[PDB]
């Protein structure tokens, strides 16, 4: 076996996690040894717990910045009384980006006889999505009924103390909310978007509502701008790339009749509304890597960007045939595998982390194919059960596949 | 000439205020007399008023229920340079719909002949954007330094405050903002969102992040359930329809791949942002229809939901022919007359309204279209000035085959 090094692993909940012991079974675990360092991010581990495993394993991939997280549930309501739980407790991923930082650079992973949804995308979209602040650090409340609400800012040196009303209710109550980022975040962000452009010889174009938004989202653009300036501007130009702000609505119409080929800064929740649409319009949301990459250029956490697929879980559970991809759970091993051996110049595993990519592909172009993805070619309607495998019978292929190409070499 | 009646006429800026005026003197005028209540929203006259014609045409619109507006400027730091302004001004838009409230319902203006760019797109979505609050409405600020970010409540009836602690800045700088939304306009916004479906007899979806903003968008997903089950579930079953919630990201997935055929519930930014993206899906931003619903149920603002196409506006500054879709436009008229004919009972201008439609549809399926129609067929690359027509010689033509019906 390949001697791997320390890599930390999250489990995750319901579909997902199925998918994952498949994956450390079939396709990791029989060829390269890991100091594994496991946390049960499941939602009852979390639970008993109280939520601190999910610090724990935030804090050892900054110890072995390496990290694989499987998808987890975020609970409202329903899910406190499915499972019993104490609290709400916040997303597993906000807490983990919230640590670390930096930039989610999600992407779709394309093969040859997929057709996608959108004509035109020729070239890949590689989103950066901002992985700090925003709705996902907010602190929202119920306004049970008539009051003012207001946010404050008290300067730490001499008081210059100022109110803002947000809202009088003068009748009935409602909702409201106060978020915040971060300058340094913001710079953060902008270093990793240029750069990810300058690798990759696209243009970058960042996003933000600043017509609306004007001092939030105006301070998106400005250090954008700033930064571009004093230290980008240049090697943009002897690469013959540009960088562009557009306004958020303009820019998913743009990418929506684009041909690919770019990289789009998106602040977090556009981060993720939008990557959920970019690898759906590209096949499916199976066919997705999403990869944290820390300001520290060392450290990153790999997941799928899709959820647990509950759905799919549903049918499992009542002893439904299933069909889930698996892929975006395995290139989430791979990414991280290969970054890895990046860091310790490991020369089989950086080979075997391709070569597992390279099977998935390999496997999925000669026709073996879960049914999200049958229903790519062949359009919903038209898909008899003959188009594709079921979850287990594709993991089961993509074993024998892996284990033919590694004997080979 | 046809009686219109009352309506409330807003101008716009840029490549639309031209084209606005290309609409009023060739397609509505010539056949009807209208009581026209007219507003310069220009930015120029935005500026000049320090903004109370926006605040004007709005009041207007509660009195005479009916609105068209063109599309305007919502003014950035860098346009402040370009025309000079006072003030960053707030978006038109945005003031007009926090007076007026409701729902503004979007959907895309289908052709025959335009292929679109999602491939499965057989039937219409229609999107139903909260028009009030969140974003919309919202107070952010520059934090200028290190220091305390709170949110308080203190409620009318003198009990005891509660503050929460948004974000303490140890170091640097940053941003902060709040927003609200209230649950009258949340209840108005799923009544809406219901009765849209059971007139158009398809399924309902609601997007929300409620697992992020646990009680912000629970709140939204709670009014809903709570209305459908009151007062809509039972209809919805005996019409073979069904409303249910799901979060946003896992939404826009599936509208991608859907075949259409459905309404679609959105938050205030979500319907801002996705609205385009289906517009741009079934061919073009400029073949979309925007009508903001109000809860009172007689009073309507019809408008383009694009922007001014200042692209556009560039080259024809700079003396270069253009090709702007003017559609969008047209139909905030068709749309306005057809709600004012639909409260005075006016039968010819309930007809007029129709034709106007009508004639948009078979001109483009006769093959006589703007650019972005053109390269809808064609493909960008592969189009000629063969294959299209300018932005003046397609509303020629429309002029020609609208007083073709209504004469016939
Ligand atoms: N990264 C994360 O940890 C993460 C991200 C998002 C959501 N979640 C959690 O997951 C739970 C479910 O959320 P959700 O259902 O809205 O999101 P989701 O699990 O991503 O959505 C599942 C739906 O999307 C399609 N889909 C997603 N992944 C697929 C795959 N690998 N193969 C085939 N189809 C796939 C399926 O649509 P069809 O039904 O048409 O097959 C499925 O029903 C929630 O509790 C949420 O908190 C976690
Ligand atoms: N409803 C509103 O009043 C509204 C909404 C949004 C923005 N705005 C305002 O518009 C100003 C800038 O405009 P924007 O950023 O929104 O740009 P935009 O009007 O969305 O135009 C962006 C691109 O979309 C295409 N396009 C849009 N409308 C079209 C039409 N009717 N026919 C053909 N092509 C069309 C053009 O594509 P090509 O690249 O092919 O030219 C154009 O370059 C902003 O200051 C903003 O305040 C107003």
């Amino acid at each position: 076996k390949i001697q791997g090094g320390s890599v930390v692993e999250m489990q995750g909940d319901e579909m997902t996690r199925i998918i994952w012991e498949l994956i450390k079974e079939k396709l990791i675990l029989p060829y390269v040894e890991l100091d594994l360092h496991s946390y049960d991010l499941g939602i009852e581990n979390r639970d008993a717990t109280n939520d601190q495993v999910t610090k724990d394993a935030a804090e050892a991939i900054k110890k072995y910045n390496v990290g694989v997280k499987c998808a987890t549930i975020t609970p409202d309501e329903k899910r406190v009384e499915e499972f019993k739980l104490k609290q709400m407790w916040k997303s597993p991923n906000g807490t983990i980006r919230n640590i670390l930082g930096g930039t989610v650079f999600r992407e779709a992973i394309i093969c040859k006889n997929i057709p996608r949804l959108v004509t035109g995308w020729v070239k890949p979209i590689i989103i950066g999505r901002h992985a700090y602040g925003d709705q996902y650090r907010a602190t929202d409340f119920v306004v049970p009924g008539p009051g003012k609400v207001e946010i404050t800012y008290t300067p730490k040196d001499g008081t210059q103390k100022v109110t803002y009303m947000v809202h009088d209710f003068e009748e009935g109550g409602g909702v409201a909310m106060g978020m915040y980022n971060q300058d340094k975040s913001i710079e953060d962000f902008a270093h990793s978007s240029f750069q990810m452009a300058l690798s990759k010889g696209w243009p970058l174009y960042l996003s933000t509502k600043n017509t609306i938004l004007k001092k939030y989202d105006g301070r998106f653009k400005d250090i954008f701008q700033e930064i571009y300036d004093k230290k980008y501007k240049s090697q943009f130009e002897a690469q013959k790339i540009c960088y562009e702000h557009r306004l958020i609505d303009d820019m998913v119409a743009q990418a929506m009749k684009s041909e690919g080929g770019f990289i789009w800064a998106c602040k977090n929740y556009d981060g993720d509304v939008q990557s959920d649409s970019v690898a759906q319009g590209y096949g499916s949301l199976g066919m997705m890597t999403s990869v944290l990459i820390c300001p520290d250029g060392k450290t990153v956490e790999a997941e799928a960007a899709h959820g647990t697929v509950t759905r799919h879980y549903r049918m499992y559970q009542k002893g439904q045939e299933t069909s889930t991809n698996p892929i975006a759970s395995i290139f989430a091993w791979s990414r991280g595998l290969a970054h890895r051996a990046k860091l310790d110049n490991n020369t089989e595993l950086s080979f075997f982390a391709k070569a597992l990519e390279d099977v998935c592909i390999e496997t999925i172009e000669a026709g073996f194919m879960t049914k999200d993805l049958a229903a790519c070619i062949k359009g919903l309607p038209n898909v008899q059960r003959s188009d594709y495998l079921n979850t287990f019978e594709f993991m089961d292929k993509l074993g024998e596949n892996l284990k033919a190409k590694l004997a080979q070499a």
